[PDB]
């Protein structure tokens, strides 16, 4: 239920959250702020937490992505497995209006409203943080 992976994005970026709690991608594998804890809070729901910044991952009322430290329902995400074996994450608060978590080609966080299914920006491959 608690998995520490990296979350590699199809757009060639790992999701990383700063100490200032700034959400953003990186081509720096060995970045330590890109090691995340995907905690299953319920069937289908997940929380995404930085194992270094101790911050979460959330999305506001206008699709903007951020990271708290003290959870709320904006820190919860509908986690999905695809037929291809990548994963998708829809905001729980704004599900059914379909705002996916995404990282642009430039590494920027996609806005919940700008995201759409079939985008490469919203596709993640959670890699293990072990050895």
């Amino acid at each position: 239920d608690i998995r520490v992976r990296r979350l590699f994005c199809r757009t060639q970026w790992y999701l990383r959250i700063d100490k200032r709690g700034k959400v953003k991608g990186t081509q720096e594998m060995r970045n330590s702020y890109n090691i995340m804890e995907i905690r299953t809070v319920a069937v289908g729901i997940v929380a995404i937490k930085g194992v270094e910044s101790e911050y979460y991952l959330a999305m506001n009322k206008e699709g903007k992505l951020y990271a708290k430290q003290t959870p709320n329902e904006e820190c919860l995400f509908l986690e999905r497995l695809e037929e291809n074996h990548y994963n998708t994450y829809i905001s729980k608060k704004h599900a059914e209006k379909n705002w996916f978590v995404g990282l642009k080609k430039n590494g920027s966080c996609k806005r919940g409203p700008r995201t759409h299914y079939g985008q490469k920006a919203i596709l993640f491959l959670p890699l293990p943080v072990s050895s």
